[PDB]
């Protein structure tokens, strides 16, 4: 409150760390579904159905510009391409499939970072 404050967890290394991530996500095998945004002219159904677009490609663009004010908002857009995905994917696809690894590989990395 006013005056009261938990001790200052140290940031300063968040956006360095969050790039890792994010390069390590980006040379993925498993990462080609989500490294550009999805063409939104030739995909039937995406545009109605995805509220919020996300990709690698633009997560990249917000990190390197400021446009994320902590880390969570970080996870969240990286949550964000891996929630699109299962909306619009069957499970049993190589898109799916996809989906699923990355989600995997990137909360390991978090924790581990992070946590």
């Amino acid at each position: 409150s006013m005056s009261v404050k938990k001790p200052k967890r140290d940031d300063s290394k968040d956006l360095a760390l969050c790039s890792m991530i994010l390069t390590e996500m980006e040379t993925h095998e498993d990462a080609w579904p989500f490294l550009l945004p999805v063409n939104l002219k030739l995909v039937p159904g995406y545009k109605k159905v995805i509220k919020k677009p996300m990709d690698f490609s633009t997560i990249r663009e917000k990190l390197s510009s400021g446009q994320y004010p902590n880390l969570e908002t970080f996870a969240l857009d990286v949550r964000l391409v891996f929630d699109n995905c299962e909306t619009f994917n069957e499970d049993d696809s190589d898109i799916g499939r996809a989906g699923h690894n990355m989600r995997k590989y990137f909360e390991k990395k978090w924790t581990d970072t992070f946590k």
